[PDB]
């Protein structure tokens, strides 16, 4: 539990992250931490005219923060966390809660210095989606 | 060495590099990833008038990058990097070089939610120095 | 002069530069760096009553920096560097000005997996010295 809640944590936070100056490392960590069809779906983000690169862009950014990582079962954990727009006019959105539903496993160490340097143990995401949290509190 | 270059890269890039919009879970997790002493050390930097706080505070920041690590030894390591300083202005200055001796060892698991989600396996510097790079080539 | 300067620069540092957890390698590597001749003074700097091991020991510890090197010949240059001694007690004693002279050539590849990881090409002292600067500014 330890070790796989950080993965999911790292996981998820570069993933749904997006800061024009640091998203070259995310993006590439997202991928390295994602099996090619999960690969495929976080790419997909940034194309088109939708793009987060053109909505984003450097207009305006994302802050995530994972709260708490719960394992449940056979390659699969629950996290919750929340997620805030910031932007260039020093305004900031209301924060939105969301929670992630992550199908992973492990492929061992990978052999280049590029990908172990940031995932040594070998963490990939099978399966991810992630939904809003709906606060009935 | 694939693990020991993980910590030793997320260590000295974090506790180097700065961004008054990211520094404090760069900051928090230096210390997390820093004896006592060591955590001194580095508190110290962020004091007085001259502190990183007051000097770049949200005017300037501090990209930084691991080029390469390879340890050498019972707890020692050498981290070859270089950083860069860029501002409010849109100007970068050159990037300068630098190398950092790592003293480390391993505390075991944490126990607390706060830490076992950034430091699972207990890393921590017992000895830290970085001196200019002199690029005789 | 951009290479011989680099390890120049790297030979005064960890010869003159002293710390109870990193000395072995600043040790090792500075005998790797160094003609036999040299080899034995610098390892009698460890001996007897006055050792730097007894003196300093895990007491107190000596930072190195090397502000300029320049090249003057056919294997000889000059290191212009800063020392300063720290203590468990938290104090710093006043920083002090030297100047070495550095007599050297290269005696190639070496054929060891311990040696080639730290000094590829071959770089030896073959003379070494080191007086204080006399700061008459």
């Amino acid at each position: 539990e330890v070790v796989d809640t950080y993965w999911l944590n790292q996981y998820v936070l570069n993933r749904e992250a997006y800061d024009y100056n640091t998203i070259q490392m995310n993006y590439d960590t997202t991928a390295l931490l994602s099996a090619p069809a999960v690969q495929q779906d976080y790419y997909k983000l940034f194309d088109g005219s939708n793009a987060r690169d053109r909505v984003l862009g450097n207009k305006a950014r994302i802050t995530v923060r994972v709260r708490s990582i719960q394992p449940n079962g056979r390659g699969q954990a629950t996290v919750r966390f929340t997620t805030q727009q910031h932007n260039s006019n020093g305004t900031v959105e209301a924060p939105q809660h969301q929670i992630a539903t992550i199908g992973y496993t492990y492929i061992g160490a990978p052999m280049r210095s590029s990908d172990r340097l940031l995932n040594p143990l070998g963490f990939q995401v099978t399966s991810y989606r992630a939904d809003p949290e709906i606060l009935n509190n």
